[PDB]
Order: C-alpha cells, then structure tokens, then sequence
C-alpha cells in the first residue's frame, strides 16, 4: 500500500493501544544509534575543555573575591575550586565512557548529573546549545546503543549484535523535528518580517558572490531573512520523506556549514550536522562495512509525554509572568535564535544612606563578572540582595539603592525600562504575578520611524540625531560638554520644559520648536504633561566635525593656490593606516600561519586545563604544600609552551 509505503505506519494500529504498543515497539538495526553515539561522545570530549570553563575555572570562582551569583534556586551555593575540578573531573570521565561505549548507564549518568549541575548554577551563560546537550543526553541516557562497534562487545558477547526498539529512533527524531519547526514558527516575527533584525549581516566576505547577481538591498532583505526561514521549514519538512532525501541533507549540510563560518557560536553546528544523517535508513551504516510486557507501554507512555512536553514548553511564557520582561521570559529555552539585539548606552546605581541620609553613587560593573543583567528584572532583584548583603563591608548602614538603566531594541527610542523611583531592595517579586514596577514599551513611535527615515534624508551627513522618548514625571539631566558646538534641540510630540541651571533659567516648547542649548554647562528636561513626550536631539561635535571644518579650509586653499614632543594626532592618523594595512595584511596573509597560531592557542589552553586538573587532584589527593612551590607551578602552567 502506498499509504504504508510514504508514511511507514498504518491507521489500523492507531485504533487501540494495545496495537499501538505492538507497534511502537518493533526491532530495528543499532548502527545508526551506535554512530550517533559515537560522534556525539567525541565531540563533546572536543567541546568540553572549551566552551564550558575548564580553562577558565580558576578567575571564575576565585576565592577571597566575593561575586555576587545568579542561581535560579536561592539554596545553591558553589563548592570551593578543588571540588569544582573535581566534579568537571567526573563530568570528563563520565564524558569519555559515552565516548568509548563502556558501562554505558553509569557513563550516562555521570555526565547527566554534573552538566544540569552547572547549567542550573549559572543564568547568564545559557544558551540554545547547552539547552540541547543536555535535552539530548537526557534522551540518550534511557536508550541502549552499545550493541554495536563498541568496547563493551569486546567484554561481553550477550551485548554484541543485537536489536534496538523503534522509540529509540523515534524520539531522537522528534527532537531534531521539534526543534526546527519551534525555531521555524518562532521566526515569524514583526520586526523579522521587515528585515530590521541581522540586516548589517549583509557585509561579511562570505556573501560575497551573492553581491555579485544581487543588490545589497536585495541579498540583506530576500537571502538573510526570508531564505532563513524557508532553509527552517525545509531542514523540518524535506528530511522526513524519501524523495526530497538528499537534496534535503545537502541544504542542512550547507546551512549548518555556512553558519559555522560566519558565527561564533561554537561546536553546535557540528553536533547538528551528526544528527543529521539520522533520518536516512536505519542499515546506512552496515553497507560501509561489507502479549506485549509493562516496559513496552513504559516506551510509549514516556515518549508521548516527553515529545507533548517538548511541544508544550517553548510556548510556556504566559505562565512565567515572574520572569516575564520587555519581548518575554527568561532566554535560551525557546529556541529564538538571532533575533534580537542589544546596544546600551549608560547605566546609573544611586544610593541613599538610611542614618545619615547622604547621597552618593556607585560603579557601573562593580562585582559582576556579566553583562546580561540588565534586561531581566529577577537578575536585578538578586543583585539588590547581595549589594544589600554586601554593602556593610565599606562602612555603610543599610542602604537605600536606586537604579536608572537606559536600553534600545533593534534601533528604537531610548526609552526607561524601570521606574527610578522604586527601592528594589524593599520591593516584591513573585515568579506567579506580573510586576508592577516595569514601563511599557512605548510602540506607537513604529510608523514614525519612517518619518524618521525621512529626517534620515535631513541635512549633512555628519551631523548626529538621536531620538529620545521620556515618561511623564521624570527628568532628563544632561551636561552638554564645552567643546559640543551647535547644539539644537527640536521637540515632536508631548509638552516639555527646559531648564538650564547655570542663569536658573526654565522655558515652556510646544510642539515643533526649535531651542539652542549652552555648551558647556548642565541641563534639564522635564516632562510637564499627562503623555509621554518625543523628541530629539540634533547636534555634531565630534572630530568629524573638526576634520570636516578642517578639510572644507584645506580644499578652499587648495583650490584657491595648492595641492590638497610628538604629535599624537599624526600618530593617531598613522595607527589607523596601519591598522588598515594590518587588515589588508591579514586578507593577503595565507591561512597556514592564522591556522598555526589558532592551534598553539588550543594546545595552550587544554595544557592549561590538565595541568590545572592535575594541580588541584594532586592538592586533593596529598595535601596542601608550602605557597613558593605552589606559585612555582602556577608560573609554570601559566606559560606558553612555544
Ligand atoms: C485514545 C488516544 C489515542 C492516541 C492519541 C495520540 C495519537 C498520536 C498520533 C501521532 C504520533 C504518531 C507517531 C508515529 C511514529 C512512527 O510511525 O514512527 C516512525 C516514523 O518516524 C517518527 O517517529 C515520526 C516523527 C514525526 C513525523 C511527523 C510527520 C507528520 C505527518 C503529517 C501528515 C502528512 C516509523 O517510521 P521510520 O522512520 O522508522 O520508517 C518509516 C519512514 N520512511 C519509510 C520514510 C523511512
Ligand atoms: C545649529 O543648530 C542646528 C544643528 O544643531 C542647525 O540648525 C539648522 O539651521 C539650518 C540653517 O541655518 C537649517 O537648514 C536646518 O533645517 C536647521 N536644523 C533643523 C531645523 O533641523 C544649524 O547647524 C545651527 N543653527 C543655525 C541657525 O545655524
Ligand atoms: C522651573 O520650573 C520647574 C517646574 O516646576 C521647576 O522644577 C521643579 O523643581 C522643584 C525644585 O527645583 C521641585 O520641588 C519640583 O518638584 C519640580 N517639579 C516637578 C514637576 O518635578 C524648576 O525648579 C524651575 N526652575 C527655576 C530656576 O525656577
Ligand atoms: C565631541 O567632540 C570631541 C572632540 O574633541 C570628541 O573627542 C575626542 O574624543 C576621543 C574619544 O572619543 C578622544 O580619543 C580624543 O582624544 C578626543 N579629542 C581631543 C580631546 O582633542 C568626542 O568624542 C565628541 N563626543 C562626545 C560625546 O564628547
Ligand atoms: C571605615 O571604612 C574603612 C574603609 O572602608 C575601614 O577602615 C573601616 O571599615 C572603617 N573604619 C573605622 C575606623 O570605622
């Protein structure tokens, strides 16, 4: 029957559970299974000592330098370094013997337990990749693919050439269909659909003989985002089928190759490109060479639930309300790959003694190792915790700590995400309530942007306009530096007043005015008016501006008569050339030096892992020795070989 034929199963078997059960579980060759094992081993045994921190364990959990954490659990607390090496030390044997196929269960699990360990310690390195290692050892744990090619047929023969179940295959299958089909249906976004997104990807060499039979217009606005999103839904649909096999498994194969290259993202290209050949026929392998039980029903039960948990959980945000933010939730377990960006511009931390009442201000970065804590409200709420905790330590009472944090999505208006008015160490989070203490983003301004664009086709190139939305309330205190000459502000929408505090001068705008702020002194903005306001900043300082001027005086004279201590200006000229010679340099130099000095650097940094793991197993094991043969060894691990 044809139906039999394309889709593999018939109705007939969908109609009671026990034909179902008699069907899911129907044995199959392991070679496939067991070659998916295999590269999945060795390129974990690659990617550990690089991604994950075995290099850099020692400046991440420091002793004596208090780093205040982000745990998802308020319970957990770290090991000090000894046990952390060792625990990376359990998670790499643990690694090796799925690598090797020998006592799969205890390798399975000792590589289970030490991975979520770490990826539930940290929240700011999560990502999609690690998300997916360990969705998929968590699949590969229960399943049995040690019937082939393995050391564990050499130790027993009861386990060599023998068959595997059908849900083996069918859940690993599901997971690689789920996960292009979420990243498919999660690409359908309005800020996707028009491009705004990635669009300065356009300008990278590896495009570049698309530039050659398209425009730049058209290759940044057709192949980048729409081809994205086809090459999604066909790596999804195309590798289910028997006709659209091979053609389907090149465009992965291309796809996965050309976003290896142009990324950084790591090895999870090359663990999607081993998954990929699974699909093929389940004897691919072996041509290179020459009443059903209660744990069937187990095999199914389990499958359906994880496969409608896997399906249930990327659109699970409407009941993080707690975690919810400005686009949604937390990030890395939704598969959304590349469509947002960020660009910060200042971050301000108040605070407000609560004996004597003074005023005073703290660093940006100060005791985060970070820089994602300023999109997520509980990541805010755990640092208000510990600088409340850790305040005392600089002869301060218990503080009162005031935040402004100023952000941008995908060139928007700079706009509050927070009330600078609230004290977060007294406030109230809950994961089950929606937050009371975060501003909207104010989206009205989105067709204006193209009135924007128009004021992007206003006056001279050099000149700067930045486009500054404010709430009603609040103020804006900016000092316009000396040197800022023609310094305009034109206002849009909304009802403003200006204040400069130099003469204690304050004035009323309405809508399209225009004013010439001083330079050199401090100025205020407030918003008088039951709206939001929008304006914007016309000015240009820079030295642009000043070789602008410079080059309009030396072509005046050139055209007029002529051709057209140190000095640190010429110097500065002299770096740049020479950094653009450098830039030329590297596209002339051949590969094999690049390719020499990319493997030193590897070498160097999994010699600095094992002797850092045999220093700390050595300092386990036989003790503690004296500090001069300790600092000797750490002198020595930390140089390069050469
Ligand atoms: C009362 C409750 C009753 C039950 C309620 C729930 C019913 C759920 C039904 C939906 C789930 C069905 C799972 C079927 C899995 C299955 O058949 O296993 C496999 C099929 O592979 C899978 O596991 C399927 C993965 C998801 C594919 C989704 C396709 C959707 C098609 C929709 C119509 C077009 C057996 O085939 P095979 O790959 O081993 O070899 C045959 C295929 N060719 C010939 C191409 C190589
Ligand atoms: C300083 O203020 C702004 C720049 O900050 C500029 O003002 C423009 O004035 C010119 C004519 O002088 C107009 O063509 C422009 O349309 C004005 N800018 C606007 C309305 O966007 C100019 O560089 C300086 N102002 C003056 C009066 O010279
Ligand atoms: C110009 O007018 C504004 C608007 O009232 C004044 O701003 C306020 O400043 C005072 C203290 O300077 C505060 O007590 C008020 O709460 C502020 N108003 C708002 C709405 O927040 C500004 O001080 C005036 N400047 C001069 C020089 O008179
Ligand atoms: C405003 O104009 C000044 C012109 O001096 C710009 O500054 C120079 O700034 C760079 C850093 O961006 C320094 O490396 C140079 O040494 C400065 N030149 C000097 C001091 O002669 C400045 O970037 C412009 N923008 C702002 C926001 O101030
Ligand atoms: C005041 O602060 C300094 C540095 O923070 C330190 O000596 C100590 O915490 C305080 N000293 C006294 C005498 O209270």
């Amino acid at each position: 029957s044809r139906i039999g034929k394309l889709l593999g199963f018939e109705w007939t078997d969908l109609s009671s559970w026990r034909r179902l059960v008699t069907l899911l579980n129907r044995p199959t060759d392991p070679a496939s299974l067991a070659v998916f094992r295999f590269l999945f081993g060795f390129l974990m045994v690659l990617d550990i000592p690089q991604e994950r921190g075995l290099s850099s364990l020692d400046r991440k959990y420091l002793d004596g330098l208090d780093v205040c954490r982000f745990p998802l659990l308020d319970a957990l607390r770290p090991l000090p370094l000894d046990w952390m090496y060792l625990v990376y030390t359990i998670m790499f044997l643990g690694a090796l013997g799925m690598m090797l196929g020998l006592c799969y269960r205890i390798s399975c699990v000792l590589f289970l337990l030490p991975y979520w360990y770490v990826f539930l310690l940290d929240k700011t390195s999560w990502n999609n990749h690690s998300y997916l290692y360990g969705l998929l050892a968590f699949q590969l744990t229960f399943m049995d693919a040690n019937h082939y090619w393995s050391v564990d047929g050499l130790l027993n023969a009861h386990r060599r050439n023998a068959h595997v179940p059908l849900w083996n295959y069918a859940v690993l299958r599901g997971q690689i269909f789920i996960v292009y089909f979420i990243a498919g249906v999660k690409k359908l976004d309005a800020d996707w659909v028009e491009g705004y997104s990635m669009e300065y990807l356009s300008r990278h060499w590896l495009f570049s003989p698309f530039k050659l039979l398209l425009s730049e217009e058209l290759t940044s606005l057709l192949v980048v985002h729409w081809g994205g999103l086809l090459l999604d839904l066909s790596a999804g649909f195309l590798l289910f089928f028997d006709v659209s096999r091979s053609i389907g498994l090149f465009f992965v194969s291309y796809f996965h190759c050309m976003n290896s290259q142009l990324f950084s993202i790591g090895m999870f290209s090359y663990v999607m490109l081993a998954s990929s050949p699974l699909f093929c026929s389940p004897e691919w392998p072996r041509k290179l060479v020459s009443k059903p039980g209660l744990r069937h029903q187990l095999g199914a039960a389990f499958t359906l639930l994880y496969l409608l948990e896997q399906l249930f959980l990327p659109y699970s945000h409407f009941l993080t309300q707690g975690y919810n933010n400005w686009t949604n939730g937390l990030y890395g377990y939704s598969w959304d790959m590349m469509v947002h960006s960020r660009s910060h511009q200042h971050v301000k931390i108040t605070y407000r003694d609560g004996r004597t009442g003074e005023l005073g201000y703290l660093n940006p970065g100060v005791f985060t190792q970070s820089r994602r804590w300023k999109d997520h409200a509980d990541m805010l709420k755990q640092y208000a915790t510990c600088l409340s905790r850790l305040l005392p330590k600089y002869n301060v009472t218990e503080p009162q700590i005031y935040f402004d944090i100023w952000v941008s999505i995908n060139d928007r208006f700079q706009q509050r995400i927070f009330d600078p008015r609230v004290d977060i160490v007294q406030a109230a989070w809950s994961p089950f309530q929606r937050t009371s203490w975060v501003q909207p983003l104010l989206m009205d301004l989105s067709p204006w942007r193209a009135k924007l664009q128009e004021i992007k086709s206003s006056l001279d190139n050099h000149t700067e306009v930045v486009f500054i939305a404010d709430f009603p309330g609040l103020h804006l205190e900016n000092f316009v530096s000396e040197d800022l000459g023609n310094t305009s502000i034109q206002l849009l929408q909304g009802e403003v007043t200006v204040e400069l505090v130099a003469e204690q001068k304050n004035q009323t705008l309405r809508e399209g005015e225009k004013m010439q702020l001083p330079a050199g002194e401090y100025h205020k903005v407030y918003t008088t008016s039951p709206s939001p306001s929008c304006y914007m900043y016309v000015y240009v300082n820079t030295t642009e501006l000043a070789l602008e001027q410079d080059l309009a005086y030396l072509q005046e004279l050139k055209e007029k008569v002529e051709n057209g201590e140190p000095t640190p200006l010429v110097q500065t000229f002299l770096r740049r050339q020479q950094r653009l010679q450098e830039i030329e340099r590297r596209r002339n130099t051949p590969f094999h030096e690049r390719f020499f000095r990319f493997l030193l650097r590897k070498l160097y940094v999994f010699r600095r892992s094992f002797l850092m793991t045999c220093i700390s197993l050595r300092n386990l094991i036989l003790g503690r020795p004296s500090l001069e043969q300790l600092a000797q060894e750490v002198t020595y691990a930390n140089l390069r070989p050469f």
